[PDB]
RNA sequence: UCGACA
DNA sequence: ATGTCG
């Protein structure tokens, strides 16, 4: 039942809202295959956004059909809306998180995609594979 | 009034 | 504790 050919993504912070990162894994190996330089001011759920966004860029780069599971049922739904529903506030600290989730928006406006986002079930298989 | 994803 | 949706 899990689709081991697959990509991961999970979130990284400290503090939240506070200093975000994510990556992307192969869920099979645990190879990483991105990690993004943390960003400043984020929250959880805008990180979690951005690692499924990039998994997709990465994927639609490579020609690979493989699956991205993320543990977010939020992220899931942004990534699906073309939304990022944030209510963090705007400001100097939390512009580049800001600009990186309009950028990921304005991706997925402009790209096709068929990868399947699957919600990994961590009350099953433990944690994701991606964590941190 | 919670429940749930983390 | 916090960010989010059902
Ligand atoms: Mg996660
Ligand atoms: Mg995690």
């Amino acid at each position: 039942e899990i689709i081991w050919e697959s990509l991961s993504v999970d979130v990284g912070s400290q503090g939240n809202p506070g200093i975000v990162e994510y990556k992307g894994v192969d869920t099979k190996t645990g190879e990483v295959l991105f990690e993004r330089e943390p960003i400043p001011i984020g929250t959880n759920n805008m990180g979690e956004f951005l690692a499924i966004v990039h998994g997709l860029r990465y994927l639609k780069e490579r020609n690979s059909r493989k699956p991205i599971y993320s543990n977010s049922q939020t992220a899931i739904k942004w990534v699906k809306d073309k939304k990022a529903k944030s209510t963090l506030v705007r400001n100097e600290e939390t512009a580049l998180i800001w600009k990186l989730v309009d950028e990921a928006e304005e991706w997925l406006n402009t790209h096709t995609y068929e990868t399947p986002i699957l919600k990994w079930q961590t009350d099953k298989w433990g944690e994701i594979k991606a964590d941190y």
